[PDB]
């Protein structure tokens, strides 16, 4: 069939990092487990993950993959939608997290017309910091599009993950520019070294974040991966 | 049969710069019309290109594809051995291009213990530069690996071409490294605004040219694109 398979064509590796919209047919184990390290090993027994999962797929949500199309993902993002939303088991989680959440949502998003994300972003470990700035450019326009009218959300919350070197570092070197610009950031004790950490963000905030994070490469990634 | 293909698999433009070893099945008509490119319309008419194209493929060679391996060649470098072609058409090319060539020839038949490279280099003028480098070093990788002990050629003669702005600018970036470098470096005189250029480099030249050659971006690649 097919003459150049099985003819020398992986002499070289060549690892690519290649972008994907959410796809439910392939993706939900990985993202699963992608939530389980996310969220850690108690917190993960406190947040009903499949649910969550199957949120995300119905969600605007893009994944790298290094395999092809038919791999798992080794790193995603997804915005879910708060107020459509409202009653699902996440909601009910973060709910009850903090005071600071459960009056952001009542008193900020509750109350009138502004819209809020919840930002679900994990990646295997030994994934390139460099791809996460063409990842969040490419999970906006997803918003923006189908919204139209260049919308887009006010406000995003995003919970992630840091970690106690014996001094504090970050899985997400991300997260340094989030904290700058939140509105409201809050951390948990630490478990095993592992810090669970929340932020509040609004849109300015988390476009000057990804501005700030851009470097050489993400800036080639994005003129490489990109939408139509 | 593949349930991820025409699914929403391209909805996201990926871009990737994949690095393969000569393939004689797929190569040769590509590389034949890069040398086209390379040498220019009037030189294209005094060298045998499908002799020389033959000779690329059976030598160290690394090409790049982005539309895969079943694909044209976008990119290629080619080390062809001097003295195992040493009556071949494109030596007796070289040989009368220019005395400096021919005197440099001489000197090293005469040595009987120095080996040297015919590097043939070319690309599509829409490829990035920063491929130079991993291009290089997988192709130098090749040589020392078959010869083992780290073992290198002694030199390399390197054909490429300039190009006058209405000022002398470069088809190939690398080109103003390797000419700060050159052990013989010179010139013909300009043909429809074309310049063909001669450059002679040691391996110590070469080396420190890539190194200088390099950026964020090259070595980015050249940690996703190499061999095993
Ligand atoms: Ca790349």
């Amino acid at each position: 069939e097919n003459e150049e398979e099985q003819n020398g064509e992986e002499e070289i590796v060549n690892i690519d990092f290649d972008f994907f919209g959410g796809n439910p047919e392939v993706d939900f184990h990985a993202l699963k487990n992608l939530l389980r390290q996310l969220f850690g090993p108690q917190e993960s027994t406190r947040i009903q993950l499949s649910s969550l999962a199957d949120l995300i797929l119905g969600s605007p949500t893009t994944t790298i993959k290094t395999d092809g199309k038919e791999s798992d993902p080794y790193c995603f993002l997804s915005f879910v939608d708060f107020k459509a939303n409202h009653l699902s088991d996440y909601v009910k989680y973060l709910q009850k997290v903090d005071m600071r959440l459960s009056t952001f949502f009542k008193t900020m998003i509750d109350s009138g017309n502004k819209n809020c994300a919840l930002v679900l972003s994990e990646r295997l470990i030994n994934m390139p910091p460099e791809v996460v700035p063409p990842l969040y450019k490419i999970t906006l326009e997803d918003v923006a599009t189908a919204l139209g009218d260049d919308k887009h959300y006010d406000f995003y919350i995003i919970v992630t993950r840091k970690y106690e070197v014996n001094e504090v570092d970050y899985f997400h070197e991300e997260d340094r520019f989030f904290e700058k610009y939140a509105k409201i950031h809050f951390e948990s004790e630490a478990k095993k070294g592992v810090i669970s950490s929340y932020m509040i963000l609004d849109h300015e905030g988390l476009v000057k974040s990804i501005d700030e994070l851009e470097t050489e490469i993400s800036t080639w990634l994005e003129h490489h991966h990109h939408h139509h």
